[PDB]
């Protein structure tokens, strides 16, 4: 499911990502316009083996079992392909134990590169929410 920057808002927001260990809504939509351009069945093969899967392009070799990243990791207990859905809870659910985890939002590469030290909020400018 391709979703529309407000339409996603609202939906991260309902799935309680706003301000989440202090990240504002802005940060979750322009970290998920720059990884997945709001595209639920976005995947990307990472340099090592690895695949980023879904909204939020979590990674395999720590994140999810997708049944090919070497010696792997599954720490939000899920196949990779839960991360693909329509519905979104799989992957806002995995993305607040990626951020807590204690490098908050710098472990998505495209919110460092592209989000962190920008006006975020520009990203909910327009939306109702
Ligand atoms: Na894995």
């Amino acid at each position: 499911k391709v979703f529309g920057r407000c339409e996603l808002a609202a939906a991260m927001k309902r799935h309680g990502l706003d301000n989440y260990r202090g990240y504002s809504l802005g940060n979750w939509v322009c970290a998920a316009k720059f990884e997945s351009n709001f595209n639920t069945q976005a995947t990307n093969r990472n340099t090592d083996g690895s695949t980023d899967y879904g909204i939020l392009q979590i990674n395999s070799r720590w994140w999810c079992n997708d049944g090919r990243t070497p010696g792997s990791r599954n720490l939000c207990n899920i196949p990779c392909s839960a991360l693909l859905s329509s519905d979104i809870t799989a992957s806002v659910n995995c993305a607040k134990k990626i951020v807590s985890d204690g490098n908050g939002m710098n472990a998505w590469v495209a919110w460092r590169n592209r989000c962190k030290g920008t006006d975020v909020q520009a990203w909910i400018r327009g939306c109702r929410l």
